This record gives C-alpha cells, sequence and structure tokens, in this order.
C-alpha cells in the first residue's frame, strides 16, 4: 500500500543514516 510504502521507505532512511552515524562517530573517536 502507499502507506506500507512510505514505512518501509523511512525506516530504510533512518536505519541508513544510523550506519553512517556510526561510521561518522568512530572516526570522531580518533581526531
Amino acid at each position: 500500500s502507499a502507506a506500507s510504502d512510505l514505512d518501509e521507505l523511512l525506516w530504510v532512511i533512518a536505519v541508513t543514516i544510523f550506519g553512517l552515524v556510526l561510521i561518522a562517530s568512530i572516526l570522531k573517536f580518533y581526531k
């Protein structure tokens, strides 16, 4: 459904951002 397609989009984006923030965080710990 349009709703379920939207939920999927938002979860995929949210998790993608989290993973990228994690990588940014590990790099920040060594700066």
